[PDB]
């Protein structure tokens, strides 16, 4: 049972309470734009499901201390995606494969120097429990057999990764955000009803609080207007 560890180092997550408070120019709404962009970027590269959720973590951290400009959010957000693939995936995309695949959007040298700034700003500790980390772990704990895991991990991740674009979920336990996204998925594709609302209520401990997350995850997911970027 790796849920206890998860719940523990999940408490080691900075309770923002102020998504980008230090930001002058850029605001919470420049975040929704940038994350939609980063999401598209991570999808265009078919990177691990953990790369996007991890870059979001990096991003909201970096920008919780240093300052960003509307004109550099893509550099910053691109660097976050680089930093993230470099730590999770086995074959961590290079600054090169990231400049050419996105058609010299920035010079191979600018990301280099942007990545570094972020690593420095974050004191070289880029690591985070991502809602993504709860799918498999809560899948069995939810009495769900390894026959529907492969398809449940795809939709649940797609939901979560799309939901994390919203500044709502950006104030939740990665655990909860993984429950509501795991639920909103089993909902749309029902093989069994949703009695798991109680079953999960013991893992992440909560019952009326584990519902609101669902209403927020699913509400946030239904908010992916690629037409905002």
């Amino acid at each position: 049972r790796v849920l206890n560890n998860l719940k523990l180092r999940e408490l080691l997550l900075p309770k923002f309470t102020s998504l980008w408070e230090i930001q002058t120019e850029v605001t919470v709404d420049n975040r929704t734009i940038l994350l939609t962009w980063m999401h598209l970027l991570c999808e265009s590269f078919e990177l691990d499901k953990s790369v996007f959720p991890l870059s979001v973590s990096i991003l909201d951290r970096y920008l919780c201390k240093k300052q960003g400009t509307k004109k550099t959010l893509q550099k910053i957000g691109a660097a976050c995606v680089l930093i993230g693939s470099k730590i999770r995936t086995v074959k961590p995309m290079t600054v090169s494969k990231l400049t050419y695949l996105s058609c010299d959007c920035f010079t191979n040298l600018e990301l280099i120097n942007q990545e570094k700034d972020i690593l420095e700003a974050l004191k070289w500790d880029t690591e985070a429990v991502l809602a993504t980390d709860f799918l498999i772990p809560l899948c069995n704990a939810l009495k769900i057999p390894e026959d529907l895991w492969p398809q449940l991990y795809e939709a649940a991740s797609t939901t979560i990764c799309k939901a994390l674009i919203q500044p709502n979920i950006a104030l939740l336990s990665p655990g909860l955000i993984c429950a509501g996204g795991l639920l909103t998925t089993i909902e749309t594709d029902n093989t069994n009803c949703r009695p798991w609302t109680c079953y999960l209520e013991d893992l992440s401990s909560i019952l009326n609080f584990s519902t609101n997350t669902v209403r927020t995850v699913k509400d946030q997911v239904s908010e992916a207007f690629s037409l905002y970027d």
